[PDB]
């Protein structure tokens, strides 16, 4: 008898890996495993292995896995969305969380469930109306987040509290209210922002989360709604080292709830080293659009990115932290691409930065990954379906980002992984460590 | 010729140690400052130093210094307020800033430019008028921080594309006018809250920081406004290690503005295993105060102790994180305390934890340290001054915590320390890890 319920299947799941990491840590613990050095603790933490985070793993040369599912194997082997071909993102919320890969059934449950839970309180909206235009999408989206810390369970327990056990639990129903909730707060900054006097309407709870958002939004191709259902599950969890990922987890472990949790994070991506990049290169794409002229050769095109090289600049949507290969998910938005639009000027100026762009750092050798990203490329199917407003890019990133951070922090909260307490020392102190001792 | 400015000093400091702190690593980066190990990896960077940070470094016998300042060799060599005994918390900035203790006069300065600094925004006293009762002072807090953002100047120079070199340079800008217009929203928060009415009205360009905070709080005891001056001194910097702290550090490195990037760390300071735990020993104080009895013993006080942690929970103010010794923020208070109440329930029944305690907790060695905190003792007195709605006290806090978290930042931009990219590891990869390998 009965039927479908993550909840429950967490329950069951939850313990059977206490023990597991449990007799793992009685062996190992003991267990040095990599190396401090002076370089790393002055140069952020590149190589210094900090975490453990489950919901999933990079590889420099291969990359993301989502069990260890790559993004191909999820492609196809989670559940799509009746009428279309895409990767549908209860299925990878799915994935994450229970390390299995779904029924159909058991994502509708999950999308039906989200789109229940998907009620905004009276103040968020207020608060959403009044802000000023002259407000980023993202200042203005974690203000409201930070302020959703008012239908927190979690939050609501600790003050009267709950036992340790439980912890789990209740940041199990805030979060899935958060990713319910996320979507329409999304979609309401956009359109009054952009479109700026009409309703993001209701919720039709015979769609899918992703496809809700698309109504909500205003757009109507449904195309359209494929796209942003694949973004939807390649943006969301990109292991745990990330800026975005490691904020929410670490201001997850002083057990504030993942209304606040979240939204110290996006502020992580807000970080235009985080994730304004996205909007930046079609930034200087209307740059390169204007300012080195409409047709050129990749000479001027090169010069152009000489330009802004020397010029101190940023090179967004080539290279990575860690990855020293093709992140999939460009490779990812390419087949898309190719699929829908091979004809468009930005397109294949994106098979022309294709050949250009990281060869300039080969001439530079800058940092250590030549090879393409996925900042990228998703801008320029943006504009094919005429989301246009680049500020707005990295509302889309936090929505799909939401997937993955929540994903561990119900399982920190499982797992007890206390205070993320490092040791930080001085420079001078450190000139005491390492010559002078 | 010429008159008082930080900015100045800053040009002068800067070069010097990019220098110092460059040569430095041309020889030491080589240097391996210690080790990576898997409980360490599990249990949340206890010892496993990860960070070089400059305005404070605690030990755990001595704790805090400042610059190699205990809080002793400030309360003295930093200059007080014109008729008052206390650390003037603009000659803390100042120390930590400089290396160098001020001059009355540069702490004129400080005090002035600050107190002119705070204008504040349209549309924050909008969204601050619009905050219903039932959010938490931080909660509101940190969203009228997210959004005040609109008003960076460095979110906006580099939208435009200001170089490298420059950056330390506009969010010098951002963090005064931060740290000056901070206290008006704390302030703002408490009376649109508990004080439902009145107005938080001037700012006298010639009175101080603390003490223009005090006025716009509504609270008119001349000797509140010492305790404040010092509460917002030893709430400033307690190094890099912790939440606020590395949190601030984290999303700073991810080259988002102060505003953004202080107001991610608040919802890591508004954690009850961060700093709501002032809050919470006044918490179980009127669970004392009920609930075990007006007049006890230390039986059915200790009783009263066990039970809350057989019930498994969190003890506040006692032990801590890195310090295996009695705060100097401790000591600090009680000196205090011995000087203006030796008189209070409140108080000598703070020192009546002050045999009790850890002891029960030396029945058990829940955690390595035995003596106190500072939310242990802090929270006693601010009843004492009649500031008595305990949940406001972690607004209290952060507002001294605006401080350092500005302080390092400021110097993180100008030595420019990248972007912390940590390495997280899965559990069952840290299996093929160890073990495997
Ligand atoms: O891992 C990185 O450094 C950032 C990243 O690509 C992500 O957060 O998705
Ligand atoms: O360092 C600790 O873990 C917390 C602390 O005392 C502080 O943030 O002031």
């Amino acid at each position: 008898a009965s039927s479908t319920n993550l909840k429950d299947i967490l329950a069951d799941l939850i313990p059977k890996e206490q023990a597991r990491i449990k007799t793992f840590r009685q062996q190992h613990g003991n267990t040095v495993v990599g190396q401090i050095t002076v370089d790393m603790m002055y140069g952020g933490m590149r190589g210094m292995k900090g975490l453990v985070y489950e919901t999933s793993v990079l590889d420099p040369d291969e990359g993301i896995r989502f069990r260890g599912y790559s993004i191909p194997e999820c492609q196809k082997m989670l559940p799509k969305a009746k009428g279309g071909e895409e990767p549908l993102p209860e299925g990878l919320f799915w994935l994450l969380v229970t390390g299995q890969i779904p029924t159909e059934e058991q994502v509708s449950w999950l999308s039906k469930e989200w789109a229940k839970r998907a009620a905004l309180p009276s103040h968020v909206v207020t608060m959403l109306d009044n802000f000023p235009t002259n407000l980023h999408p993202m200042s203005q989206l974690s203000a409201a987040i930070t302020a959703l810390n008012s239908e927190s369970n979690f939050a609501r327990a600790y003050a009267e509290g709950i036992h340790r056990t439980k912890y789990w639990e209740l940041i199990y129903e805030d979060c899935m209210d958060l990713i319910a909730k996320l979507p329409c707060v999304a979609a309401k900054i956009y359109r009054n922002l952009y479109r700026e006097g009409s309703s993001i309407g209701a919720i039709d709870s015979k769609l899918d989360w992703s496809h809700n958002f698309t109504n909500m939004l205003g757009y109507t191709d449904a195309q359209f709604t494929e796209l942003m259902r694949l973004y939807l599950t390649i943006h969301s969890d990109h292991e745990g080292g990330n800026v975005s990922a490691h904020t929410s987890h670490l201001v997850g472990s002083a057990l504030s709830d993942p209304y606040l949790s979240f939204a110290a994070a996006m502020n992580g991506l807000a970080g235009p080293l985080h994730g304004l990049a996205n909007q930046e290169v079609l930034v200087w794409l209307t740059q390169l659009q204007k300012e080195v002229g409409k047709d050129v050769s990749d000479e001027k095109l090169r010069d152009y990115i000489w330009n802004t090289l020397n010029s101190g600049r940023v090179v967004p949507g080539y290279g990575h932290a860690v990855l020293r290969k093709t992140d999939p998910r460009y490779t990812c938005q390419r087949e898309f691409a190719l699929k829908h639009l091979p004809h468009d000027p930005m397109f294949k100026l994106v098979a022309q930065l294709y050949k250009i762009v990281p060869n300039v750092l080969l001439e530079q050798g800058k940092a250590k990954n030549p090879w393409p990203n996925v900042d990228a490329h998703s801008g320029v199917l943006l504009q094919y379906y005429g989301m246009t407003e680049m500020n707005y890019y990295t509302v889309l990133f936090g929505v799909s980002r939401a997937l993955g951070v929540l994903a561990q922090l119900i399982w920190s909260r499982a797992l007890g992984f206390p205070l993320e307490r490092p040791k930080s020392m001085s420079t001078d102190g450190l000139i005491k460590l390492v010559d002078s001792k």
